[PDB]
């Protein structure tokens, strides 16, 4: 459903390939100690695909031929003002290898060793959807990095 109130883009990209993952070990900032998909906020000036491709490099020097909409997550952290908007791609059609950055260091995961305990807390709801090939909406609302104190999950047809 509806969500008021002011939002800021965010991106997260899956390169998914038939047999494994790529994940970043988050090195800084809000979330640093988890593996997660690459992106962060889009900017003023790019499109959020822009934004996705454009943070896949800076974090792995990743590039690739094309990315797919598969999701949307709405994040809301309690005491915090401002909701996260975040738009979800995949892609198998990655161009290069895969290198740290300051911000991400990334390794291959096995469909059936993702790191689930090292990650966020909702990627154990959504990312099964993504691995399914399922496109979906939803929201979470933490209280902190760890509680999920409210949440909503479907399916779509238009991402
Ligand atoms: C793009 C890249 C990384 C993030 C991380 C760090 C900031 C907050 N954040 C999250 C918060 C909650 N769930 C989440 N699942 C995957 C990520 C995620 C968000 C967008």
């Amino acid at each position: 459903g509806s969500h008021m109130g002011a939002s800021r883009l965010y991106t997260l990209v899956l390169v998914l390939q038939p047999q494994r993952v790529l994940l970043g070990m988050k090195k800084r900032g809000f979330g640093a100690g988890r593996w997660n998909g690459f992106g962060g906020k889009v900017q003023e000036g790019e499109t959020i695909e822009d934004g996705a491709r454009r943070e896949l490099q800076e974090e792995s020097g990743l590039t690739v031929d094309a990315l797919h909409k598969v999701g949307q997550i709405v994040f809301e952290f309690v005491g915090e003002p401002e909701l996260m908007d975040v738009h979800v791609f995949c892609t198998d059609s990655i161009q290069g290898t895969p290198v740290e950055s300051d911000e991400m260091r990334p390794c291959w995961f096995q469909l059936d060793q993702i790191p689930f305990k090292d990650m966020w807390p909702d990627d154990s709801y959504w990312f099964p959807l993504l691995l399914q090939k399922k496109k979906f909406h939803g929201y979470f609302k933490f209280q902190g990095q760890d509680t999920i104190l409210d949440y909503t999950l479907r399916e779509v047809d238009t991402v």
